[PDB]
């Protein structure tokens, strides 16, 4: 342990469908495009839920 600084979560706090990397800090969403198009949906960027097809 050596200047313990831990990454804070990108978008506040209440996106808890995004994960964060420990060290960079850089975050990426659990739920994906893919997953919401396998539903008939696409992602909502924002929070990352599965909203209607913007397409």
């Amino acid at each position: 342990a050596r200047q313990e600084n831990p990454c804070g979560p990108c978008s506040e706090r209440r996106k808890h469908l995004f994960v964060q990397d420990p060290q960079t800090c850089k975050c990426s969403c659990k739920n994906t495009d893919s997953r919401c198009k396998a539903r008939q949906l696409e992602l909502n960027e924002r929070t990352c839920r599965c909203d209607k097809p913007r397409r």
